[PDB]
């Protein structure tokens, strides 16, 4: 394990993430209004997703090898894996807050889905320059998402609650930030163009994530937002 | 690229798909009516995840060989992943067009991915006989979902909107008779028993899928049945 | 396939599987009951799915070898990939029957995903002690999903009429009792410490498979628990 310098940032990862689904599990424990109960759900379920398949790169499981550029380049398919069930579940946390239709839903979640499985694709390409042909779809697909999340569902915010529509708000500038510095950490790392090493991509990534995660439930979770108007 | 003769019909499928795509997704642009919201993203994700597969097939990235009848044959594998998502998304307009209960619609998806899961292992299955079984199971599974739409739901939409229940009727006909014919090219294709060549097999499929995704797109969301009745 | 002498346990829990497919598909024809055709089309779904996979794995393609304890170990990979899809069948069967909030649902499919997930990664991992870890965290999310059913479950159907009070009661006993089976076959078995010999494992969970497939829906589809209440 030890073997690989960035190992450290993976093991840091997977100890954030459990301590972070520990405590989100614990935090729900007393929660019995049925909106609040969805939150608590999907919420949870994010950082122990992700602690899953941290282990399993710590573990080394979650590494292949992939030739381009003349060389065996490491990537870690588990990140896709990860992102696969996450971000759709993030995305859910944001649209049930602002009770978005059904249509919307899904127009998210499909174009999330098309923006992993093309991140996916691209990362696993043998031909170097066709990598950067599926980046720039998934980075379109990303485009997409946060085109509806600034101008479909902000709009939609204001009409609500105003402990909804602040707490959203903060939310999405959240995500619309972290989120964007994937596809730049992507390109520049070992999966693109190379230029920032693997050990300090990992560190990127395992900042990111766990602000992505842990940080954005910690702020949805502590919101009046996630309760139903009760006396 | 231009080193198997297939990929002209590849590179038109994608060109195809990813116009359609586009002209789905600037003609929802004007839409608000929460139950038409539905049936644009639907039916826009469609040929989206068909472009990214057709791309993919065109690029070289979703074909594998399989060692059957002695030799290595070409099998794109990238089909399957295409269907396993496009399928149920074409069936779900079917059956929110026509209000189905969600009995009927788990039992159609459900069917549905026992088709092109089975498919794919037969596609990818190294005892020549034993491909023919799993089409076979594939079948079985397609005929039990043509049942259904003639069975259970062609006397659903008889009770519904004139306008719901001839559109329906148009769109289950092009489906049952499109649909039909995928077996029927799997069986005499590179797949099967390879009495057709490979790249009149693309051809093929190509004007299948177009037909499919893009044709029954441009009949569904002309319709005023997508629409809530309005004043 | 004679060649392995598990294959009359996977032939006959393919037959199993077949036949109870087939016997619940025709008691399902005489249903109009919105509720009950849900209960229907979901435990249908299950031996039907289970029965394509005991196929895979009686023609070999279910296989793949795993280099372990300086062994190639044989691992029948297609149990996953049938337990991926059927458990939450089953548990959503569970969660239908006592009218299950939403968060609820989501934590139970969640968590039942994190355990198959992990299982299989368990089963695909090359280092001999990082197995047992896998196990760990797998049968961790078992033991959430058995707390659910016992002390958010049991405590629900309550309040419900009594012949859904009375047929979960039954159903979550057998489905207890059984599934917690499967972490110790898995322990002593092939996959674990490789006490019990392969073809004896087979038989453990095609009887496991069975009860708690067939055996499970035969109880569940003879209850008027399916049915709305009606006059
Ligand atoms: C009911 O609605 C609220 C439940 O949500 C909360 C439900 C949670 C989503 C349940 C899912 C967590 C599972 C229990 C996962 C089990 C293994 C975890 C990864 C635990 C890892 C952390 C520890 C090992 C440090
Ligand atoms: C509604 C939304 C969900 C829409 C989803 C959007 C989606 C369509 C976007 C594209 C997804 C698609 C790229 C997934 C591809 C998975 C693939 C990378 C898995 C690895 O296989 C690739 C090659 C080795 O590089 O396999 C070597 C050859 C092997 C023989 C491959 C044969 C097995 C195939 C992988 C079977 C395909 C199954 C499906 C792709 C499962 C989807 C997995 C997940 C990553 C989407
Ligand atoms: C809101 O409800 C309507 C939105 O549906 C319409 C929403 C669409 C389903 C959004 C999904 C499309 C994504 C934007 C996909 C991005 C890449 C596409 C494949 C674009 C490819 C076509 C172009 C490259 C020729
Ligand atoms: C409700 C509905 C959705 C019901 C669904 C119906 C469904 C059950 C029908 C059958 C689906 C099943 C056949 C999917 C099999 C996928 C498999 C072909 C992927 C390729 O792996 C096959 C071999 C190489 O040929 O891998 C070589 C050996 C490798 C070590 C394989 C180990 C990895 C396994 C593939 C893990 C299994 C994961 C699941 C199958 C994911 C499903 C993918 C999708 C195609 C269904
Ligand atoms: C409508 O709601 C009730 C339908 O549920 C019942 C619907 C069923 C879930 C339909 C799914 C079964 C498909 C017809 C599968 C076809 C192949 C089967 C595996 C048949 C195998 C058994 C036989 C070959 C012995
Ligand atoms: C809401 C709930 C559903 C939450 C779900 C919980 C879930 C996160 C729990 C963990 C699931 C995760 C372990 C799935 C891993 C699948 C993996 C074993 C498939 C086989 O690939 C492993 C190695 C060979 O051993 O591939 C060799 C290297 C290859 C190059 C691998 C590259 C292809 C990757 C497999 C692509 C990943 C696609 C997704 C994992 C699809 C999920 C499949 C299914 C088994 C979950
Ligand atoms: C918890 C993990 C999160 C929130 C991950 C988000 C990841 C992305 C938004 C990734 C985007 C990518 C692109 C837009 C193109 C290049 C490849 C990706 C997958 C890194
Ligand atoms: C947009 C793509 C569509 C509508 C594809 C439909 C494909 C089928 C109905 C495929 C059916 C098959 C069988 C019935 C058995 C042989 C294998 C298949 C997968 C080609
Ligand atoms: C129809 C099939 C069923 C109901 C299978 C149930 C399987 C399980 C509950 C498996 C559990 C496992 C663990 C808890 C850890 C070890 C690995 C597994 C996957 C066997
Ligand atoms: C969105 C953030 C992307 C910028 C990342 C900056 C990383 C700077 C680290 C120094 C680069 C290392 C190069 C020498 C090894
Ligand atoms: C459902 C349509 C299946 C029939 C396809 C007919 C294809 C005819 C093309 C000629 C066959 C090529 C054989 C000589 C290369
Ligand atoms: C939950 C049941 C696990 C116990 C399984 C008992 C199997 C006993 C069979 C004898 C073991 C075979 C060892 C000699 C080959
Ligand atoms: C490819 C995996 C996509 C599914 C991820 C799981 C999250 C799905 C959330 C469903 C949202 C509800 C839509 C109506
Ligand atoms: C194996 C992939 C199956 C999922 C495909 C995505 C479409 C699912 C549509 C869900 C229909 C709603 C059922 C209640
Ligand atoms: C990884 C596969 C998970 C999906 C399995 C299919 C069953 C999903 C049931 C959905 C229950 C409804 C939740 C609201
Ligand atoms: C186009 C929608 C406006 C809000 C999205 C901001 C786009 C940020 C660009 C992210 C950088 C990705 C390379
Ligand atoms: C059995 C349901 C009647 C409607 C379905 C028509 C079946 C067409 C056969 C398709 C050919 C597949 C090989
Ligand atoms: C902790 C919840 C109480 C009900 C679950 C019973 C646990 C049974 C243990 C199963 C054995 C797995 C190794
Ligand atoms: C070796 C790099 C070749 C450049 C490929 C860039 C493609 C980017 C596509 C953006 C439209
Ligand atoms: C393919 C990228 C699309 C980004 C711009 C959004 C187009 C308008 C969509 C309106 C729903
Ligand atoms: C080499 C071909 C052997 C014939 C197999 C046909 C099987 C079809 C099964 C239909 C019930
Ligand atoms: C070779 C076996 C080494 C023992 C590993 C047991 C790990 C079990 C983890 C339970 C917390
Ligand atoms: C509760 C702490 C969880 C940390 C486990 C993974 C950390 C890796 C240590 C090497
Ligand atoms: C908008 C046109 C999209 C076409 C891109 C793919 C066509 C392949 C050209 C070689
Ligand atoms: C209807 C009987 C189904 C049995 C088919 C599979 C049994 C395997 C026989 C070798
Ligand atoms: C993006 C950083 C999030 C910071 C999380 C702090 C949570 C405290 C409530
Ligand atoms: C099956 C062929 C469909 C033809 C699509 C034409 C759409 C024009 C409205
Ligand atoms: C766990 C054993 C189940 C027994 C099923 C018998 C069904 C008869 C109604
Ligand atoms: C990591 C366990 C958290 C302890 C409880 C925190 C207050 C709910
Ligand atoms: C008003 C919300 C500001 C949140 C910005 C957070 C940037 C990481
Ligand atoms: C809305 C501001 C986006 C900032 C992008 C930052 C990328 C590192
Ligand atoms: C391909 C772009 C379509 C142009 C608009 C067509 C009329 C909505
Ligand atoms: C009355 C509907 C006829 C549609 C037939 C289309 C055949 C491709
Ligand atoms: C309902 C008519 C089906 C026609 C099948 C055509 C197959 C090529
Ligand atoms: C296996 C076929 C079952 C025959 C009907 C049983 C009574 C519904
Ligand atoms: C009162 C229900 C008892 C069911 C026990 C079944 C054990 C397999
Ligand atoms: C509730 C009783 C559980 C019994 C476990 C049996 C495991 C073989």
């Amino acid at each position: 394990i030890t073997g690989r310098p960035e190992w450290i940032w993976l093991a840091l990862g997977t100890a954030l993430m459990g301590l972070g689904t520990l405590y989100f599990l614990v935090k729900g424990m007393g929660v019995s209004d049925p909106d609040a109960k969805k939150f608590y759900a999907i919420t949870t379920l994010v950082p122990a997703i992700a602690f899953t398949m941290y282990l399993s790169m710590l573990l080394g499981y979650g590494l292949t090898m992939v030739p381009f550029g003349g060389e065996q380049n490491p990537i870690y398919w588990a990140r896709y894996a990860d992102w696969l069930f996450t971000t759709p579940l993030l995305l859910l946390d944001l649209a049930l807050l602002v009770d978005a239709d059904q249509g919307t839903i899904l127009a998210l979640v499909g174009a999330d889905g098309i923006m992993i499985g093309t991140g996916l694709v691209g990362a696993l390409t043998k031909v170097y320059s066709y990598r950067f042909v599926w980046w720039a779809i998934s980075t379109a697909a990303m485009l997409y998402i946060l085109y509806v999340l600034f101008f479909g569902f902000t709009s939609k915010a204001e009409s609500m609650r105003p402990e909804v529509a602040s707490t959203f708000k903060v939310l999405r500038n959240v995500t619309v930030v972290l989120w964007s510095a994937y596809p730049v950490v992507w390109l520049i790392g070992s999966e693109g163009a190379g230029i920032v090493p693997l050990n300090i991509e990992t560190l990127l990534f395992m900042v990111l994530d766990v602000s992505a995660k842990v940080g954005f439930g910690l702020i949805l979770l502590r919101s009046r937002a996630i309760f139903g108007e009760a006396e």
